[PDB]
């Protein structure tokens, strides 16, 4: 479980569409450093993880300290949200 | 029906703190011109809209041209966004 933005836009995005939307969303907090993503429609996710086994795009994320879910439309951004502290 | 972004953050926000998230978040975006406020926990609403009837601060909004909502925990924000086109 960590903070989570859902974003829902009338039009439709595309997968670099929607990486831009979340990065600038992101950056409102500190350096995101994007680990993961996941199209809730087609079903592709990066990094190339398959068949390994529930969600496997989110615990690659949460594995490598993952504090920001942003989602927009059908696409999730798995973020590690870097600040200077 | 206009754009939506929701957050939910792990912490408890204040009314003050909620809104600093969500006009920051508006920024991004251009001019956010603040309509209406509602906390979903109290009732409580801004502008004054009581018993007139269903959702009031979201029908005062919308007559006002709001194209952005923005939830941060148990607050709705509702804001026009204006460009400079």
């Amino acid at each position: 479980i960590m903070d989570e933005i859902k974003v829902n836009l009338q039009k439709e995005v595309s997968l670099e569409e929607a990486e831009r939307y979340a990065k600038n969303i992101a950056s409102k907090y500190g350096d995101g450093i994007l680990l993961s993503v996941h199209d809730s429609k087609t079903g592709y996710r990066a990094p190339e993880v398959y068949c390994c086994g529930e969600k496997p795009w989110e615990v690659y994320a949460c594995n490598r300290g993952a504090n920001l879910k942003i989602s927009v439309n059908q696409f999730e951004f798995y973020f590690r949200i870097e600040v200077e502290g």
